[PDB]
């Protein structure tokens, strides 16, 4: 009960009290990753703590696309947080006010979503064709409690009509959900994005960066510490943290570093706090070129060994073995990313997405499904330029797949054996280029570089309670738990927001500072958001179409509508178009 | 359409463009209350219009507690604007932070809230007493549209069951209703409020300022005007504007006025806004003092005559003899002030209010009201002291009383007709000082000022849909209407909110600023927030105790819970104690 | 929480850590009654606190027998405490162990308890006259939940034939009840001594000291802190401590002192930690001579000020109102005491309790109940003598009687108006002594010093949850209450050990020392004792012997004796003499 969760205005604007005894206070963050240097500018905003009592521990000493970098308006926790930084590219503005006015002047919008049979856009798209039976599942899996779906995969709650619809299709695509994975994680984006699935198929409600995330969030809270006197030490490799876990609290009593090669100890007090990003999805990432695919690997980096030395010395600090370990061999493995200035490449983009790639505007407002692939490829083409220098007449599309050991349409090999050409060569076969100077184009015209990432899919694997670490661990005095892999309510990972959450209720909880973090959006308890959700499910059906078979279900809306005659419901049930 | 609603964290902070052509417009303020001041500063500082092109026109030439002043935390468009008002008390801080970190440090909350008897608290005190019958008349008054609602009473839709329960004890003097007014008024303070049922007998859920609103919010927002060279024009008397309704726009054209008794007009442009206080509810306040009552009054001021004016240009610009004619005698009239140093005064509130009154501190945690008085007295003290240069010996407290045609009785005179000290004779004597020692204590002992306020009843009287102004009416250029007597959507009147909320809907429809305006809190259609509700309406009770003896509702209940068990919803059930 | 209840010899034996950050604490301790000096006591063993660091504030500068200081083996926390502290007495040894040694070899018995008839020893002396209706009522006291107590009198639980009992002669006698005293109070005595119903009429399970709890406990106390270097302050008058309550924590910020007349303030940090007596049952105690009465008096002293300027702060710091007002005026207010070395008195006392008063061992065992008298007068004489100083050939015995408001049976006036001869007039009349030689023994043989305490049955006061203050507040950093009117889990004012026990909890919890507060003595909980209970209080029966009379329940006691036949559960049966 060290913190407290608010909405409204009155928490937002809301400066709090420098916490007690923050002067002789210190803070040691391991990693310098989004949930990293979240934390440090909490500490240094909200916790008032001066720049030179925090360390920021990070293990590199002093055109590649990370895409899957979605934003909605409702990232609460971000946009806290990227209020007081200023942004690198205007003036006198915050990177809040740029994404802002970024993204009321070119709203983001996919005129084309998921494409088969090489080229042709799919004949039901927009719909989800969910039949009753898939509705009365997804609505089951909202309906069950999360600690009754301990260890529950996606194809334990599912059938085989959900599936088969288009709304799987943009479900599992947006996400890289793959059916082995979290029944409660999948429950949570059903909870957190239910006021958002009338713009689900088209993208409407995302939000994206002018840039990469690199250098649209992480750069502008780098020069923000820096301005502050945020002390980064590099070179410094942490093997684990020495932890006494008695009866009564726990204390983080010392940290293993391997400072420059030299495997040295830092001590520490009750009053140095100790931040931890347990886990990383991008540890021991292998590079490939056009030429060579990228070497498969499963080797544990220093965020997983972290976790596994930490995970020893207390049973409530998480298994990372539900996570690294025993990750389906069909799982997404591998991304590829394509830097290209081909025009009839580009002009085949153009006639799939209806813009121009060039504009400098949206391209592809999101990415595209190849339904008909056995990879299940999808790509996405963001705003170009998303780099700095990269030259105005190319473009750089994303390319990733989620099944990894089947053989692929045009040539017979998993997408783990395929070098950077053969990706963008079965690429380019399914946007509907001939299989003649299709070979050529991705050999000499086009740049693939493909990367593995092993631990890609890691927070999306099916997990218990307890697995995860609690933010702040129970009884503890200076550890905090941040990033993806730490558990807190109601909100779902993968996302900037529950990087940046899990680095702001650290920070409150270990400095005690009276302000309220923002709670999750409460969107499912929400009669507007939950009547939007019913009729934008069944295809937009009014009550009458969506039990107009059923004598059962009809005979009970039929009472249901005599009691609500002429009455506030009846409006709200008018004004939804569920009438 | 010029403006949006939203919610959340991302339109909050959000700054927005400068929009087009503010540099060739300016501003015409009537009026120098709170809704005028509230839409100045919007103008500054959402508008980004210079300040010699905003214009304050104010009648008035350059201890009284005007109370009523209740905020709570989900006033979102009051602590929008009273963010980037500088405070003058505390330095590098906000009127927000100050007001944040007081009522963190100092909650409001009443230990006493009834009494009767000359002293005793009311024994059923915390209890709502609420029969089923006046539960039901209260979901169905929220449940009809309020079109339906149109000059519909408040006897018209509750019976007996619900004015003998000491909700509407609580209800009638919180917000200062008489049985005579406006259904729509109350079911929109049902809706509003109702994420505030808990905390509605003990006051719980209310914030007060250090001071009057006069020097907490109005003196800030004059001097951060003042900083960016706001023209204030005194001793300005505004008749009339002249205003044109074409079949396509109506454009402000002339504003007459009598500039120091000199009359005039200035010249408009559509470029030229013209901002409107329609009507005022402490217009044509007559004074009393200790000796003799104040005078009563039923005289037109300037600003109900100004809308007089307008509403015969326009039949959609509301009508005004709706509020300010045939108001019943009965009404709410008179306000007293009484200040006093003397020991045994204070010592009984002392004892009433189970807080001692100077201490700096929370003292009555807001109004105590007379359940036996025939006057309806309720009176309140807030943080002594309320005023500078009030000496630190004396508390200054507020007293009302609801109707006004009744002898009181230790006085058998209405309150119309009473002097200040008899105000005070009443006040003491309902307090359970004794009969003999209770004439030198008002007199002498004690000052207290009366004022006679005819119109502070006129924003709940009953009305229809279109009496009131929209805030910006349709098809309108740049005249736009703010205050208490806008119609504007889902809010409350005579909240510090409503005023600063049609501010803010009429700076950002004129000048069409590309920001959403914080909705009013979706709290009546939250399921967490109903089901609080439920729990708290029937006095603590389970649901199956609530049905514990209607046998209907038994039956379907029990059917309901086995199609709920062990599902979420039995979760939320639990959570709220409602199961 | 912040402690844990334990017992067992693990936990005694054991002594804690230091606990964190002590060394820069400090502690002010209001009183030097014993609740205060037992806190000061464990801060300096248990806390470590340093002796410097600790003030004690007592309001003093630098013949009478305050009696009623029954003792028993299972007051865990008094042994716990009276363990470290050095005697006075004899060398190499502490104060349990003269108490142990003492109360081994000449163990404390009475043969005689109630006497009446001027002398005449009860007939039904031993046995406890209860009806099977009268067991009921005690079996459905103990069975009711403590919340459900709250403002319930003894006389609303309980029926005629218990008050005829000769169980309710011993109960109201032993612990000074009163029929309009609190049923949670009395509840928790049934429970707390369970375990000494068999030695509740003969007193077999009491222990007591050599002499007054003031040189028994209190001067080895101050003795033993003294050595240490604990500050004491005198002349220091506590007028109020100021309390800031925030809506997340509580502090004592400064102390309002009158240090030897002038009046001045002591600044609190955090780390200061406060220890308040809240109440005194002691306090505005008028004494008396052998020829004038004691005053009546209800004014309020230091102790109930402090508390009624500290309850205002904060509705969980309770409501003194509740026990030092309205106080009924037939209450135990008059304590005397008388001291002879008149030989017949002696000899008539001798010919009553069976034992030689002079010899220097237990002399009454107790006290001696006179049944007849109106005043419902109660004597007892301790191991003579009690005063060091006091001559050998005198005894001194303690007098009190119940009611006040009736007049006696030898004097036809009210104990309150009753000087000290006259008090101990009509002791000797009851004692069976000629009417004639009674007057000159007491006038001028006998030297009788009453004393008048108005509040000596406040603990005992009709209350509510909430209306005595937790040991430790919620939400308290450095602010704790102890004494008899601090509110604890299951144990039971008016004890040495119930001082003690708040004492201890406050540091504890205060403190956050790692050890466990040795729990309330699980008698109720245990089998054994429970059918123990059973035994005695149907006055030695077996359990064919108790239902021989009622059908219905011998139906069910030969089923039973069916089922548990050669079992373990009727070897546990006959052992305890139950069948």
């Amino acid at each position: 009960s060290h913190m407290y969760y608010s909405y409204g205005n009155y928490e937002a604007f809301a400066r709090p009290k420098k916490p007690e005894n923050v002067e002789n206070k210190s803070a040691y963050l391991i990693g310098s990753g989004l949930a990293s240097l979240a934390a440090a500018c909490f500490l240094i905003r909200d916790g008032q703590m001066e720049g030179s009592k925090i360390h920021i521990l990070e293990e590199l000493p002093k055109y590649v696309v990370r895409g899957g970098r979605e934003m909605e308006n409702h990232f609460e926790c971000l946009w806290d947080l990227f209020r007081s930084i200023p942004s690198l590219e205007i003036d006198n503005a915050s990177v809040l006010d740029e994404f802002y006015w970024l993204n009321k002047e070119d709203p983001n919008y996919s005129r084309c979503r998921v494409i088969e049979k090489q080229g042709q856009r799919l004949v039901t798209d927009g719909d989800f064709t969910l039949t009753k039976t898939a509705i009365k599942e997804i609505l089951d899996l909202c309906l069950t409690n999360e600690e009754d779906l301990d260890d529950v995969k996606i194809t334990d709650v599912f059938s085989d009509d959900f599936f088969n619809s288009n709304f799987w299709i943009y479900w599992k695509t947006m996400f890289a959900f793959e059916p082995w994975h979290s029944a409660m994680e999948m429950r949570r984006y059903l909870m957190r994005f239910v006021h958002h699935i009338s713009g689900l198929a088209d993208f409407s409600a995302l939000k994206f960066t002018k840039y990469n995330q690199y250098e649209s969030l992480v750069l502008p809270m780098v020069e923000y510490l820096k301005s502050h006197g945020v002390q980064f030490e590099y070179d410094v490799k942490v093997e684990d943290i020495k932890i006494d876990v008695t009866t009564s609290q726990k204390i983080a009593r010392e940290i293993l570093i391997d400072r420059n090669g030299n495997a040295e100890s830092i001590k520490l007090t009750i009053n140095d706090l100790v931040f931890v990003t347990n886990g990383s999805i991008t540890e021991s990432s292998t590079y490939g070129d056009n030429d060579t695919p990228a070497p498969p690997t499963d080797e544990l980096g220093g965020s997983w060994t972290l976790w596994k030395n930490l995970a020893r010395q207390s049973p409530e600090f998480g298994n990372p073995d539900k996570f690294c370990q025993n990750i389906p061999k069909k799982s997404w493995f591998v991304s590829a990313t394509s830097t290209t200035n081909n025009k009839e490449i580009i002009d085949t983009i153009e006639s799939i997405c209806k813009r121009d790639p060039l504009a400098g505007k949206t391209v592809t407002g999101g990415i595209i499904t190849i339904n008909d692939s056995a990879w299940q490829m999808s790509f996405t083409i963001n705003r170009q330029q998303q780099f700095k220098d990269q030259p105005e007449n190319e473009i750089s599309t994303w390319i990733y797949a989620l099944y990894s050991d089947v053989n692929g349409d045009y040539i017979k090999k998993p997408i783990t054996e395929c070098s950077g050409n053969e990706i963008c060569q079965e690429w380019l076969y399914h946007l509907g280029v001939s299989t003649d100077k299709i070979e050529d184009l991705a050999k000499h015209a086009s740049n693939t570089i493909p990367v593995y990432m092993p631990y890609i899919t890691s927070y999306f694997m099916t997990r218990a309670i307890g697995d995860r670490p609690l933010v702040v661990p129970h009884q503890s005095q200076n550890l905090a738990f941040i990033g993806n892999f730490a558990e807190t309510e109601r909100d779902t990972v993968f996302t900037t927001e529950y990087s940046v959450r899990t680095a702001m209720e650290a920070v409150y909880q270990l400095l005690n500072i009276d302000r309220g973090i923002p709670e999750v959006i409460n969107s499912p308890f929400d009669l507007r958001v939950l009547m939007d959700a019913i009729y934008e499910l069944n295809d937009h059906q009014d009550l009458r179409e969506i039990t107009k078979d059923s004598k059962m279900q009809k005979l009970a809306l039929a009472g249901f509508l005599k009691k609500i005659k002429g009455t506030y419901i009846e409006s709200l049930l008018k004004e939804h178009k569920l009438l």
